């Protein structure tokens, strides 16, 4: 129905994944400061 | 207005936000190390 929906969708997704190895590699750095 | 490109638009900048918070946390870890 809408392209522009399915493009934030998208995004959302892909966010979402930058954002756990943000997280993952601040935890890493964490445990090594 | 349409609430759901409301919400998903929402969602990506809360993301975003999110996101480059995370990576001026890592650069400011990285500095230490």
């Amino acid at each position: 129905g809408s392209m522009r929906m399915k493009q934030l969708e998208d995004k959302v997704g892909e966010l979402l994944f930058s954002n756990y190895w943000l997280e993952l590699e601040v935890a890493r750095l964490k445990k090594l400061v």
